[PDB]
């Protein structure tokens, strides 16, 4: 059972997502990301249940990335999947600020509007030490 | 005096430009990067001193990095400034591609031209281990 899952979108948040990992590692914790540790068998089982294995879980919020999750309402965008997989599962749920702009919730299926309720980090490039240590307070 | 140098487009390469400062670091490599290392004073002085210094020039090809190069035949690009100073110094320079596409030479000021005759490397999202292994093995 890794801690932490790292949820992203792999064409504005993959370089993002995998420093955190490195990150996090590097203090301690057991992190779940994709490229790293989903391996063999169907992978929505695998997905699911990894986000549900974790106790903490880390959200990349790069910009637009929560565009493909608008009106997916059968819930086949794998972040929306994920992230309805924490909030049901009443998650520690950290998102990562970077440069994502906050949109009205009635955008957002019903089921995933509570991910805005949560406090967010914001990526600081200049100041990347102060964001780490930050998230780290965070986790659980 | 650090061995490498990361040269990079803030904003495209940021992360990745991030993520190669953490591991070379990891690895014993001894980095600039302007967010950890650029501190009091003229930073044009002081970049390109940085640049004369370092060994190792690794340059973040993420998608259009050079493209600000481009007709910049007054040299006021920052990411150009730096691939000329590491060209005229003879520095080791290692490109790393993400996403990027190569271009036709002459779309660049012939004064940076030869930094697409280096051997570059492919940032794989899957295998970025390997690709580290393969930065280090690049370094002196
Ligand atoms: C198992 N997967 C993998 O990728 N497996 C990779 C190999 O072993 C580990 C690995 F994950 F890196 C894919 C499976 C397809 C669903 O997408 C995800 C999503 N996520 C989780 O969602 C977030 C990212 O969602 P996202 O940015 O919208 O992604 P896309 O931009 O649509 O990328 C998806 C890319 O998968 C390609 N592809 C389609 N079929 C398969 C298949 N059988 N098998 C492999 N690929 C497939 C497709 O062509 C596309 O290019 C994150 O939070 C993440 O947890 C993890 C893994 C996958
Ligand atoms: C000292 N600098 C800093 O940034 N200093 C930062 C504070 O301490 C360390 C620090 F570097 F993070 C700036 C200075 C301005 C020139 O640009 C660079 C470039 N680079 C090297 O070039 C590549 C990146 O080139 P690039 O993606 O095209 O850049 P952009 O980000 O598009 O533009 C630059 C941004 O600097 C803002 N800004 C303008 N004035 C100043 C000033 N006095 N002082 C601070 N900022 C200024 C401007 O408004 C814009 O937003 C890389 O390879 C890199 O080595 C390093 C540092 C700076």
């Amino acid at each position: 059972t890794p801690d932490v899952f790292i949820s992203y979108r792999r064409n504005s948040g993959s370089q993002l997502a995998s420093l955190l990992k490195v990150h996090l590692q590097l203090h301690g914790f057991s992190v779940f990301i994709d490229v790293e540790k989903l391996e063999a068998g169907k992978f929505e089982d695998k997905l699911i249940q990894s986000v549900m294995g974790a106790r903490n879980f880390v959200l990349v919020l790069s910009p637009g990335a929560l565009d493909k999750c608008m009106q997916d309402h059968d819930c086949k965008d794998w972040v929306h999947k994920e992230i309805v997989t924490a909030l049901s599962c009443g998650k520690n749920i950290v998102p990562i600020i970077d440069g994502f702009e906050w949109p009205e919730p009635q955008v957002l299926p019903e089921d995933m509007q509570a991910v805005l309720t949560f406090n967010g980090i914001k990526w600081s490039h200049e100041y990347q030490e102060a964001t780490i240590e930050k998230i780290i307070r965070f986790l659980q």
